[PDB]
């Protein structure tokens, strides 16, 4: 499949998508034959008439969780934490007896027993954060029910960096971003970079993400399409990652911990076995499945990375919608960054269609 044909397949999928979903701007990377290929469409900022470029910063939303998963894996590989350890090992002040039996694994993979999708808006400091988790009453025993949640993996990422003594942003930069040369990926956008920051859009209004507790760990990363392509490349082919603990952390994040229907839960990353049909992946992305509390089948010991996987993550904020998927066996992958949050099934369908052209 030539560069020219690939550019046509991308244009012919994305242009109708943007029209149908009222998306002002998109940046796309396709990973193919050892390198990224970049396609940019529309506007980063409508009022200012600024085009999307390969340097335009997008809000990743929950694709931030893949960075959380890999940083946590790296901590495991340094010997600083174990997924088998009790959450209370890293938070001794968390004295409530309901936390017994809840492992760092459970926090990382949404199986703690019903931690909710969000940290409540009244949580504004450490005292309030502690109170929230102290007062939480699990609806299910640990290791029985997956409920996708910021309050779960968010807390995992905060606790994962504690033994290192490093704050979370610092740990992420030193241990994940810098070694991979992701030098335009930000939890907090510096002043000097602000001109690259797209506006998000919802129902015609410009919007950007506001602060919340555990945001950095759950939904706070911003990045451009070059850094995201290289992030996808590193996760798709970790054999080329030099730092030993980081390479193992990447493997840990794509390891299978639980089966839930047709999908498997990694650390941030989710996986289906390849080959998989589009309707299987599309159906799973629907909110009525994706947000539901669902029974789990344990994968113990965790299964190491399966090369024949569809590996993916969707993420949104108020004004952005992003999606990434890759197939390590085929060495193909895609990044779709957009400045409006459009339906996840639509992201999956487009990503699957483009990657199908490469098979
Ligand atoms: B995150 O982006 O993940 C999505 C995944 C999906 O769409 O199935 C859903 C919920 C949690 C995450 N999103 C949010 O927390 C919403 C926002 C965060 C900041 C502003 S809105
Ligand atoms: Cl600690």
């Amino acid at each position: 499949v030539s560069e020219k044909q690939l550019a046509e397949v991308v244009a012919n999928t994305i242009t109708p998508l943007m029209k149908a979903q009222s998306v002002p701007g998109m940046a796309v990377a396709v990973i193919y034959q050892g390198k990224p290929h970049y396609y940019t469409f529309g506007k980063a900022d409508i009022a200012a008439n600024k085009p999307v470029t390969p340097q335009t910063l997008f809000e990743l939303g929950s694709i931030s969780k893949t960075f959380t998963g890999v940083l946590g894996g790296d901590a495991i590989a340094r010997g600083e934490i174990s997924l088998d350890d009790a959450v209370t090992r890293y938070w001794p002040q968390l004295t409530g007896k309901q936390w017994q039996g809840i492992r760092m694994l459970d926090l990382a993979t949404y199986t703690a027993g019903g931690l909710p999708l969000q940290v409540p808006d009244e949580v504004t400091d450490n005292a309030s954060l502690l109170r929230f988790y102290q007062n939480w009453q699990p609806q299910w025993k640990p290791g029985t029910t997956r409920l996708y949640a910021n309050a779960s993996i968010g807390l995992f990422g905060a606790l994962a960096v504690k033994p290192s003594g490093m704050p979370y942003e610092q740990a992420m930069t030193t241990r994940v971003l810098k070694p991979l040369k992701l030098d335009h990926t930000w939890i907090n956008v510096p002043k000097a970079e602000e001109a690259h920051y797209a506006w998000g859009y919802r129902d015609g209004k410009a919007v950007r993400v506001s602060p919340g507790m555990l945001d950095a760990q759950a939904y706070g990363v911003k990045t451009n399409v070059q850094d995201m392509a290289n992030w996808v490349m590193a996760n798709m082919a970790p054999e080329n990652v030099a730092d030993a603990s980081l390479k193992q952390g990447i493997a840990l994040a794509q390891s299978r911990y639980w089966r839930i229907g047709s999908m498997y839960q990694g650390l941030g990353w989710e996986m289906l076995n390849w080959p998989v049909e589009a309707n299987t992946v599309v159906e799973g992305s629907d909110s009525k499945v994706a947000l539901a509390p669902l029974p789990v089948a344990e994968v113990n010991p965790p299964a190491p990375p399966v090369k024949a996987s569809w590996v993916h993550k969707t993420g949104s904020t108020g004004g952005f919608g992003s999606y990434v998927a890759f197939i390590p066996e085929k060495q193909i992958g895609i990044v779709m960054l957009a400045n409006t949050s459009y339906p996840n099934p639509a992201r999956v369908e487009a990503a699957y269609h483009i990657l199908e052209a490469l098979q």
